């Protein structure tokens, strides 16, 4: 039974490896430092981003999809399960154009009439780099995976953003969905590793209800992550955002690398500030 | 061969339609709900929920009363779990700052001293309130038509459907988890077309994994009963929390779990229930 | 399709409602406060009574039976599945004459030979307000209900006490009796709501075995109720009895309203003390 | 479906009940007070006795079997699973005769030669009141129950002492023996209730390993009991002994009534002192 | 018809036999074990156990060495998990206060400077030690005969059977839980008849329900591996406990779980393992 | 039946034993102390290495491979089931030349074009001491073992590293893979003990999710080891790596000997620090 290769006979294979074997790919936008401790997002890697409900996850991720899909011309696949395509389409446009397009009826009215809409649409979806999952109607694990599968190998997406991994909708008849979040994870990491696609997954936090928490600051710990630490093991990197909406600097958010397989370099990456005007998470200078 | 994954480039018209079609009907009981939501829009679907017996119906009723009184709007009430007379009693009582139900003396009183009629007209005078009537299990389409009649027939501005778990429809298809989802689409659809403000109530899953709801514990979008089809079709989501086994049982924390329009979520503010007047008064608090 | 009424057109129906519509009914004996928070027990309602093991449940419930069956003269149907009718019959007599008949061989021998037994027997059971299920030989759900329903409809009972709802004894061949308790609740609630009878039910608590517990004080919580929270919903009022048997005042008991649908007024009702001499649950003046 | 009896029609049944319905039976020996709070051991009752390993359980119980089987001529059934018949036979003899017969080769030698053995044997096993389970070899639940069953209904024992309910030995192939201790319990209480036999069961304590414990004093709490509180609910009374072998008065032991269904009277019963000479647990006067 | 329940009256003779047939062989390493047990009696069956790798074999070996040296007794050693040479090494080393095994230098030393032979005779001179030999799975009866030969053939006073889980016998009967029980009866029986002191070692069940053994945690009679047939047939039961992840890893608590003879149980006392000499020295301690 | 030897008659066998009997062997690199407590790794022994997720297991183990394969020139068989041979090949090269080759696209491109790649490749893999299992395509137990055995017996490896023992992939159709891990252990231990090879195996930890954990410091305990304590017995030495990635010194790691059969010397071995520049686990001077 021989499948036992001696290191000597791997010379070429290894050489072929070192050349065009990327260790730095897809850098995050909005806070160098995330990049310092992670060296970006490698293909085949599963990237986890979390935070207190409504503190940065969504915006942050949505911004990465934007930069990757624009300035760096990558094919971005979007799977925003809790919202409609036009809705997320709307967010991107406003965001790209640094305007709270949704939070303003006046503006939506304007651009549609003065014609700026069409301008903005082509200026963003012009190079056909964005592709989304359409439905809203509960997607099943394999059902979903099949579609992400299509996005990767079919439309050739470089990145897939799955927003919210609690919306499972699968094989109902097996206690505690904990097993679900885990099996799903396994299928995601497996899907990622083999296709080589960068996979950014969002998940929520357990409600600590034992101290003072999240919405009020309080660092998020690897244990806090929803779903029984199956993702704490299946995901290669873990970005967490922390901020105190009920404090002094509600828009000051701290980025913490809870985990990073590739580099092993963990800890506080840096900070960012939410600009209510532009609706962006701008880079910041701070230290507490 | 493909299957349901659209490209952004092909969303042009769809996005355009979406973009076209600011502040209407501000809730009562706690400013801030408005701060974070700017009130309720026609066509929009409001979702109010909380633990069992924490004030879901109460909150919704207070809204009905202010909207159908102060802001002269035609309200449609569909409380599938209580007699019309019952809901009427609550409205009549609330309107007069008294817990008519918790008082057999007061009820007797107002009926004998003649005040009932006074109160009854002083409230139901302008003909702004209308209700569904039964307690005898209502079917989806059955109910919807009726809600549709209230909007088109009687011309209501708001429609309150208390409790969206009382489905009662096409039985034979497993896990009513889809019922809740299908109905919600029919509800969201109906709301959007007619442009009526729709406030709906749904229960929460029993976490039974920690210390829960009736004992504080913030509610999260995941907790919502019914397989999150509603955390979707519904535009705004309010959540009422309180710790009845605590020091301030009447103190309730309002939490905006979702506001499609303003996207502004989090804690709206605090309110206290007035055991006397039975009103949800805005409170002064911070934890 | 028209079944939509207008508030105005309901004037008479509402008028009819506001009078002879009972909101207050059958006050609990033992502590004013249970009444302040619950306004008593309404027909068609399901009262759930619980506590630690051997802490007072049955006695609390049996007191409500004696006072309702006597002073407020109502037909009480008793279904004490863990005790013989003559035994429950025995407690009622003792209680009615303020003596712990059972804890005394001398008093029993007495009342039997001095002829006081017949006196008390008449002076109590006379008005034929008491009726009981009979067996000890495991009863089935429908079997039981049928009997209950007979008490309500056949004999015309205003109140039905069902001591202990974990003694199911039914359609064995379906995993975890967790579903049994839940399906039983639904039937009880339904039964109660439709017939209009006052339904007082007792149930056990989950053994916390994760801290210090119940018999040693420790407030019970809705989560503690045995049976997967089917009853924490179907039942209208939940009365929890607490006390610390290994403390300075073992007989001192805290009454907690875990839930009151009607009033929504929850929390600590007040305290009671057990009179080891009369066996009565007397109200108490106390504060911790 | 009528099995619904009205209290009025139970007059005779009830009368027949009150007379020759014992509430005080089999009082404990060695510490009045246990009797004050429990009124003894009623037939059909399941009595639980526990303590730190080697602190009183065995001796205490062994003494009750002795008094009940002697001075009060009751038929005592013994099931000492961790020891041989001759061995427990030996203990009783020595104990009855207030001498550490086992802890003394000199004495065993004497009585056998000087003939006092035969004297002591007849003076104790004379009235044929003692019957034991024989084996040592792991007994199975139903296997055991069958034999206890025999002791009760066959030899007509008034009391059965089952020493140690952790030695289960039954239906191996079902996770966590926790279910075992519980099912067994259920079968014991069921066996007890129906035959009317007094059942004294011994069980050990969970090792707290979170504080300072048992062998060093520390009151035993109902939660501490081995086996998932199935016995905390199935047993009618619970006697616990506490003492500090590593303290000042190692032989001073406190008796605590952790539970008592019949009376509801819980708390510290009283104390006793171990006399290394007589090997008995003598009554004491103390207060800490 | 009856079944195995005897009455006290019929135990007369049996009790008599039992009553007929004080201090022999006192353990080494911690007085108190003796205080609570008065040593080991012939015919008696001693049971030593503890967590995995906490010093079961070590303790037993120290006993073998003191008994076969200081108290000139013939010891039979049956360490089914180690070569004769290995156990011999331990004895030789212990006898000279050195951890021969943890030293490749010392081993080399004593062999070259000639000390090995000196030590070897100085110890195995009086011909008091004898061992089983293999590592090749031994069968119950197979092993017993051999133990029987050591007692009758070579005339040993003590017999050490290290590890009673290495059964290796009549395979085909489920749960080796009975094997352990049957063997134990054969062992207890053999001990009682011949009157040889038998020290046996058995493992513990892995509690995996709390914080366990290697981390402190007193061991209880229930923990004993093998369905408590041994907590029965064995007359005395010693238990060694220590917290290797603590401050005093070498500090071990000896606990008498059972002493049929004295009935005196509980904590015997404390000992410390001498990383240098490799001896279990009595310690001064109290918690 | 005679197979009973006398100590005396063994003199020569013992003499032969005491010399050329190796007790010290293959010292671990990274921290003296692992060696003080374990005396290195003996052939025929099973070394178990573990820690939190992405905390250093693989790296620790891979260092032992490089030093044993080089400096102490032994045949090392690598079975990294979660990484490509060229990838493990890549880490060994980088490590050997004290550079984090993988975390640098610039260094890779360099060594490839300046010809240093071939130099390093030879200067390392030259002596043919390194050999690896090859796939990523799930390996079966026997399948794997067979391969392992080939490395030991066929190629003559002194050490066999098997990274990760939760990747089972075998006879699916039998509940909880808890039995799989245990049966696998037995085979490994057996394999090791019989062939005499040094077997270093890695395994995961159970997610404590009951306090603050592992990645955040928190000493691991034998109970934490994943896989039902089959390995906590079959394996000879258990090395646990601890560190707090969200602290002041993330790269500082505490080495804990969870168990050492040979020496019985357990506890904290000492500390190590990860050199982010050379990627080497260097010893550290520290004390908490
Ligand atoms: N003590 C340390 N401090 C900081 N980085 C480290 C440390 N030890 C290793 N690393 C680096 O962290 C990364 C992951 O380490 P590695 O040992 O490969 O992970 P692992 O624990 O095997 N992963 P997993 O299989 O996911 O648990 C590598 O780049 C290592 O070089
Ligand atoms: N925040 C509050 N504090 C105290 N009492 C309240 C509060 N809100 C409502 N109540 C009262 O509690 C009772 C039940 O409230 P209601 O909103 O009718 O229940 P619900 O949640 O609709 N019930 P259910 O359908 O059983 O969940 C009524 O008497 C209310 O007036
Ligand atoms: N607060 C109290 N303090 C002291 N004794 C009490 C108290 N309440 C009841 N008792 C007595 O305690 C005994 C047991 O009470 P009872 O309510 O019958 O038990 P229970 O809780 O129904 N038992 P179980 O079904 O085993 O939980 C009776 O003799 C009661 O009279
Ligand atoms: N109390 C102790 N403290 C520290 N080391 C000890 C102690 N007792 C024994 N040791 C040493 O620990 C190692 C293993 O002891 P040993 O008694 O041989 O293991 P064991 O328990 O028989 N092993 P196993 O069969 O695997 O359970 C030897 O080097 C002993 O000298
Ligand atoms: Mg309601
Ligand atoms: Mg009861
Ligand atoms: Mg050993
Ligand atoms: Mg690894």
């Amino acid at each position: 039974p021989d499948g036992v290769v001696s290191a000597l006979s791997l010379r070429e294979r290894i050489r072929e490896h070192l050349s065009s074997e990327e260790s730095v790919g897809l850098l995050f936008s909005g806070c160098t430092g995330i990049n310092d401790k992670t060296l970006g997002a490698r293909g085949g890697e599963v990237i986890m981003v979390t935070s207190g409900s409504g503190m940065g996850k969504s915006t942050f991720v949505r911004q990465q999809a934007l930069q990757w899909g624009t300035a760096m011309g990558k094919k971005v696949g979007l799977a925003m399960l809790e919202e409609s395509v036009e809705e997320t389409a709307e967010d991107l446009i406003g965001l790209h154009n640094r305007v709270r397009l949704r939070q303003s009826d006046s503006l939506k009215r304007e651009i549609i009439e003065n014609g700026k809409f069409d301008q903005w649409f082509d200026e963003l979806f012009g190079n056909d780099t964005f592709h989304l999952y359409d439905s809203f109607a509960e997607a099943e694990t394999d059902r979903l995976l099949a579609k992400l599968a299509y996005m990767r190998s079919g439309l050739g997406c470089d990145v897939i953003i799955l927003d919210h991994i609690s919306i499972v909708v699968s094989a109902s008849g097996e206690s505690d969905e904990r097993k679900m979040i885990d099996n799903l994870m396994t299928k995601l990491k497996g899907f990622a590793k083999s296709t080589g696609v960068v996979l950014v997954v969002i998940c929520h936090l357990k409600n600590p209800d034992k101290g003072k928490a999240h919405e009020e600051g309080r660092p998020v710990s690897i244990t806090d992550l929803r779903g029984s630490g199956a993702l704490r093991q299946l995901s290669d990197t873990i970005i967490a955002l922390e901020r105190n909406q009920q404090g002094d600097m509600p828009n000051l958010v701290l980025v913490r690398i809870l985990k990073c397989r590739f580099t092993g370099d963990t800890g506080i990456a840096g900070y960012m500030e939410y600009n209510k005007e532009t609706g962006w998470l701008e880079p910041s200078s701070y230290s507490g």
